[PDB]
């Protein structure tokens, strides 16, 4: 089995949000079959970012999702070659983030290359004003479509005030080879920022995800 009970990953992210370019590198580790992982991230160009780290967090690892045996683990099955994913997040106030990402397994470690593009966030919004405080747990609706695996969910970012700032998120996950697509199901996910420096140029995150029938 190429995917061991303990697996590390290395990741590179580049992109821009509202004209601000940046780059981030990260290294993480986790238990793929347990659906858990952590990562140490750092801004390597463009720091400090003038927008909420929260919008980048979900872009930083689907090989780490616990699945019952009766649900094909399409994304795990896709390794070592890997899979690619593209996403769009439509924020309630007009902000948008589109992402393209490549995942592969090279020499016992996952390699992630991510490109993010965010635009149209109001300068007085919670994103550009950094007033968000992490995501509430989500439940992504997974389903096979067009020979790919799709994911649909509304995500809620906590607002420093006490409210929430929402996003309708749509993701397409496509294995590099036609590994077995599963039927429709749901994945409960929770991502936590467990540590960060004041200006978020150094940040640590944890995420637990588990697939279950809907």
């Amino acid at each position: 089995e190429v995917i061991k009970e303990f697996m590390r990953f290395k990741e590179h992210m580049e992109g821009s949000v509202n004209g601000h370019e940046f780059e981030i590198e990260g290294e993480g580790e986790g238990r793929p079959y347990e659906g858990t992982q952590t990562a140490r991230l750092k801004v390597t160009k463009g720091g400090p970012l003038p927008f909420a780290w929260d919008i980048l967090s979900p872009q930083l690892s689907k090989a780490y999702v616990k699945h019952p045996a009766d649900i094909p683990d399409y994304l795990k099955l896709s390794f070592p070659e890997g899979f690619k994913w593209e996403r769009v997040m439509n924020f309630e106030d007009g902000g948008v983030v589109t992402v393209t990402q490549d995942s592969s397994l090279q020499d016992g470690e996952f390699i992630y290359k991510v490109k993010v593009r965010g635009t149209n966030f109001p300068s007085d919004g919670p994103v550009m004003q950094k007033k968000t405080m992490g995501w509430e747990a989500s439940s992504e609706r997974m389903y096979p479509e067009d020979g790919a695996l799709k994911g649909e969910m509304k995500m809620r970012l906590r607002l420093k005030d006490g409210g929430h700032y929402d996003a309708e998120v749509k993701t397409t996950y496509m294995a590099k080879k036609p590994v077995q697509l599963p039927g429709a199901y749901k994945t409960d996910i929770k991502l936590d920022i467990t540590s960060h420096n004041e200006d978020y140029t150094i940040v640590e995150q944890y995420e637990r995800a588990e697939g279950r029938h809907s």
